[PDB]
């Protein structure tokens, strides 16, 4: 969306520093700042050096004004390139994504992939945690937390006023029960100001400590950029107002997980490919195959989709979790749900409900698109839909319903075995997958695995 | 009433940035989500909004009447109450309290007895500074406190370190003393302002009254459904006025032991082709043939009716045999211990109504109001005659001459059984479904009656540890 | 007398070693209750009256009728047996507590369970499992025996014994088993209704029983009822 | 002999007798009866109780011990659970399972006695506290001697920090004052010798910082298991009585030693050892070889009984080289099975299974091991080549062919759920018992730990 446009923004707004941003492999953004003067034409054509060593080239589409910086700052995202060969670095997620958009163009099946994500998050007043030789602990807190019901007085001394208990009847009570109304307002304002579009099905929902704002869809790469931006604005708006946000799958035990339902659809020559009045749920064979690709590769898809150890405290056989490998229109417990849109072809999409916000959105959306394209290119048929509720059906008839693996170590094992569908088009390279597998095993899987669980003592000190 | 167009005017004049989509849960706690102002166009009134809570997905349709500017949100927010429909069939959801009241108001018309049922409810509440409580395996506790609480006469300093300045104790004489005994004057006025600015009408028999921690403000009547809408708004505004002044409110039936209960009195009337039915000098008190038959209906149905008018386990710490609590099934002109009570309307035709004295605010105003009107109508159908009025005292009149004055049931688990055993007048017209009531019977049993029943009371320790 | 003694000795041994004991039927929520399992037999001329091999579970025709008397008068018998408000926090439908008005040799869930004693005529007895130590052992034993006798005199035949599992037996097939009342106020109302098996022979007097009722109502039932439960705040402060 | 015990009860002026018996996962249960009530009729008729409904309890005279901790003079005896009507050993009493194993061992004519000796490590702390709430979870153990306390200004009781704490380079078993628990361990050893444990040549009290171990003489399978139970009871209580608190949990300390139970085994017939053969390896007959063959073959499921806790697998990890390598050796501490150097003496010859931990039920652990051992003989299962070189330092493609034990309790439970015939042979283990054990572990241990966030997850992921 034109270098010259970004230069207009720089002037109208009177920008004085530019925040160069880029994405580390496990998916936390990185930044440094240059003065506005040092940002010009030559930045877009040549790039910027930085440190091993990297050449950074900017994406004109991702330019945003920073609501939080005291100086007037414009943030832009960049693709990492190798300074010698000038060629897109292999393990830059923004590139893994860009190659995925381009692969989709070469197949000639469709030209654009539209992603839309619904990312939930927790708001807390404080968190502390710590692992030692002889002990370990964590504790999150918040004023409105139902476990603070018999509190003498609050954190800051002020009297305990009640209105905390997660009650019965609904999930989204009005104030004073809704104790973070004004915070979510600020967030939504900051999102609307930072150019997020909010139309029909888009809203701010708030269930006590947990909240969700959804915005309009976007093209795969830019959907992911939006997703990193959303997180950034949500986190910092809480930060700037004395709170602390976490997107982690399962911070509260015996309460709700924080999911990310991803809506995907394919378009070509300016028309939707997912609609067909005649087929089930109004789904065309292209869509049905795509779903079949997702359900076939789910076991290895979850490696990027739900890539933390914490992820599998949410995806656990119990809560009616999106772990059942079928598609549906009803079932919440099914992996792929289809949103009831109607006779409108433009809205017809499919919602993959397993993912969580803990992943790298660039690799996640890509991994999904790759799995779906595999479904299309191999005409895979998904096992028939399941519309009547799953909790009420014979134990044997419902034993034909396969499950997602329930551990990080497993999905990582599975990614290791079958990852062929990801190597297509030079998107995920066999190198990068080795790295993703090693990275998780060495830095997550096993360092968690060697540390005794607090609850283990409950069970076993007495033995 | 006001059309959709006025709502897009209000929003625009006020410079609303967000619109609050409110709908009611089954027990009667408002639910909401927020959408930007720009996303609130005319298609909202025609096509509706989607969201998801057997049911899964749901279509929500706005009520142009209930649009109000939130005084409390920092962002400029307009609130509108919605009806729940079937996304596919456009059919009202049989379990949506506002729908239920809608059905009630239509049914009334489908009988031709009248066209409009009016309600207006004086609802009482408590203001506290603090509340804490908690249930564990090896014990329980609760404690409300407030600065003006009489149990705090001996305090050395107040909570904020400030000296104790007296003027607390509940006295003998009257219930509504002036400052400084009335410590909650500025807060109550603030509440009043907020209700006035949020559009409530205060006129004749309408007042703000302050009895210690307990307080009450009564506002103008409204048609059954919109009366209940008003009822919600009223709680919201009190609650949130308190909250933003660092206090805490509660509408529960009995927060304090050995002290007053919080009670919601519902005045009913009926109207047709612009005129009131209830009036007629030639009969008792001013009551017409229909008015009396109505009253009969309330009285014959009370044991099941209470299941909606007096829902909570806490509802029956107010309604106790002794306190002169409205448990007696007769109508009256003088008795505060009587279920129905005809107010001194000074025989002008329009003001003739009847006040039900039993229900508390701890309910679902939609269902309550609806089920009340349902009882009153069945009473009109079978021309049901209510036992003779009682104008002489109940506290003092021969013990075996007034023995056959019947009593409402005094437990929750009791009244629910009456409901599970007789619910026809409610299902008449499909106003209440049988499916709805079955769940509300089950609610209630699982979620209220049973978990209370299985927890030891602290006082059981006073009684029994030593045994 | 032994029972009062036991209690006293238990309480005081603890008290003397810096602790504190309680026989209240349910002191901990979501944990076990303290019950009193009562074994009964009748004897004549130094020889037991309860044994018979050709009858069910080794019972005599005396023993069976006796049982019928307990189960028919249980709704009233509990007013002495389980005479406190706190008793019904133990005898609530849920924990599968001994509430089902049937007799067994298997069930932990029935009021009367016959102790497996095999072929010894002396050792055959009946264990009435509902009572708690919160009552008066004098009045409680008394009323058990009194109800047991009205069963022999009138020859009450108790419905079929159930060895089969009370936790899993078809929802409408076992919907034909009477429960005890689940509230003190109930068993009191039901003692006021029928208490004839008690005043037979002038053992319990109509007066005594009338005091007991007024004692339980005005000193226990009513003062608990008018006092708000902490869990009510958990339920309703928000309304 | 029954009569020994009555004279024991008499001589020691015993006033109470402790009726003991083993629950399913492995903690002993008890009720006390007066000494007056304990007579000839106990050993003949039995004793009645309930846990299913009513059960009969029959005493094992061998297990009779004076209780050194109870102030009232008390005698502890273990019992076997029987059905009151049929007089049938109960299908589920671990002590019966051990008994029944010992008999099946005779029924095959393979050997008549199965000898088990156990070296069970333990930890001594001054305090433990923990809990798991909705918004939080924690644990902490502490010991004044602990190397994390080097910088403490004062101790718990206020007296000054005197040093001599930190795990130091070169030595695992230092002398005092580094050995801060010398007088406690002594009391422990005294209490065992007093309680009828036998200590001889290879038997010794060792003490590694806060971890400690005391071996005692072998016994026949059932009694070995009884001893193990007893050994735990005395260790635990000896500390308890001295204001300390002990744990047999496999892995209480992150970044430190795990506690293991090494299980020495051998078989005998007609009073002749079956394990020796001067024709190698390590002087091992084919009986001994096939036994090992079975151990190593069934190890993937055997661990659901030898290492049956979620904690067990924080010790058994591909880390410090914990005994997870499916080979037998003479050198590697990282081998599952190892043969102790006995040299020429044919009676000392045995095989040491090194994976097990004391978080177990020894009756089941020991039975499961022997059952696996016999299937090894009956099927002449041949175990893969004995590794005598280093496991941590060898060509990666020649060490890739070395199989590993499963790394997680969830797995071994499943592996047990797949093949477990070798256990059900002769009716030692019933399919009924094994099933309960699976449901038990899955629903009570595997599933509850799983759904509870780990504190280090907040370290990794709060910032995601
Ligand atoms: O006009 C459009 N309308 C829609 C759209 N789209 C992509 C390109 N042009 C359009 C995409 C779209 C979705 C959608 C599709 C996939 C993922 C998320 C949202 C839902 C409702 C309506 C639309
Ligand atoms: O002019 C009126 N004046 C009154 C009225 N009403 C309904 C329609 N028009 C009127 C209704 C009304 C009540 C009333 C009726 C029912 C419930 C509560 C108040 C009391 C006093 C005065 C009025
Ligand atoms: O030898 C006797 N053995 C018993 C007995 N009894 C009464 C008079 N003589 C005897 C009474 C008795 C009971 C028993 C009977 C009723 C209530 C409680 C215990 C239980 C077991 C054994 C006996
Ligand atoms: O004389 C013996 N010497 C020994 C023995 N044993 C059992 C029966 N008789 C003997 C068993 C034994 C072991 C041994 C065997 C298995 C497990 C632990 C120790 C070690 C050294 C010496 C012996």
């Amino acid at each position: 969306k034109t270098p010259d446009d970004v230069f207009k923004l720089a002037k109208d707004e009177k920008v004085e520093y530019v925040d160069v941003r880029f994405c580390d492999l496990p998916g936390i953004m990185q930044h440094f700042t240059i003065p506005a003067s040092a940002f010009d034409k030559s930045v877009f054509d040549d790039g910027l050096a930085f440190d091993s060593d990297m050449l950074l080239l900017p994406d004109p589409e991702t330019a945003r004004i920073d609501p939080f910086r005291a100086a007037k700052t414009l943030n832009i995202n960049f693709f990492v390139h190798d300074p010698f060969t000038l060629e897109p670095y292999s393990r830059d997620p923004r590139n893994i994504a860009r190659k995925a958009e381009n692969y989709l163009i070469s197949t000639g099946i469709a030209d654009t992939a539209y992603f839309g994500a619904e990312a939930e998050f927790y708001i807390f007043d404080s968190v502390s945690f710590d692992s030692r030789a002889n002990g370990s602990f964590y504790e999150v807190d918040a004023i409105s937390g139902w476990w603070n019901t018999g509190a003498a007085t609050e954190a800051d001394g002020s009297p305990n006023r009640g209105y905390k208990v997660r009650h019965k009847g609904g999930y989204f009570p009005v104030a004073p029960n809704d104790q973070y109304v004004d915070l979510r307002d600020k967030m939504l304002t900051n999102l609307i100001n930072s150019g997020f579009i909010l139309e029909k099905g888009h809203h701010e929902v708030g269930s006590g400590g947990q909240a969700e704002i959804n915005y309009q869809f976007n093209s795969l790469l830019h959907a992911a950029d939006d997703m990193q931006l959303y997180k950034y604005i949500i986190k910092n708006t809480a930060w700037q107002n004395g709170k602390t946000v976490t997107f982690m799958p399962k911070p509260l035990f015996g309460d709700n997980g924080s999911g990310m339902h991803c809506h995907q659809s394919l378009w070509k020559d300016g028309a939707p490919l997912m609609y067909d009045e005649t087929g089930y749920a109004g789904l065309s064979d292209t869509a049905r195959h795509y779903i079949g690709g997702l359900l076939h590769h789910a076991p290895s898809l979850l490696a990027f989709t739900n890539p933390t150890v914490n992820s599998y405290k949410r995806l656990v056989p119990g809560y009616e979790a999106p772990i059942n490998l079928v598609y549906s229109q009803r079932n919440r417990s099914a992996c792929v749900r289809i949103p009831i849109t109607g006779s409108n072809p433009k809205a017809k999409r499919l919602e993959f409900r397993s993912p969580d916000s803990s992943g790298n959105p660039y690799l996640a959306f890509s991994a999904m698109l790759m799995a779906g394209l595999d479904g299309i290119k191999n005409k895979i048929e998904p096992q028939a839909p399941v519309d009547k509720d799953l909790y009420e059906l014979p134990p044997e008839e419902a034993a034909s319903i396969p499950q997602t693996p329930t551990q990080l170590s497993d999905v990582i094992d599975r990614l290791e075995a079958d990852h062929e569908y990801l190597t297509e088009g030079g998107v995920f390279t066999n190198d990068l997958i080795e790295t993703w597998i090693s990275f998780k095993r060495e830095n997550e899987i096993e360092p968690v695995n060697i540390r005794p669980h607090p609850y283990e003592f409950a069970l076993y000190y007495d033995v």
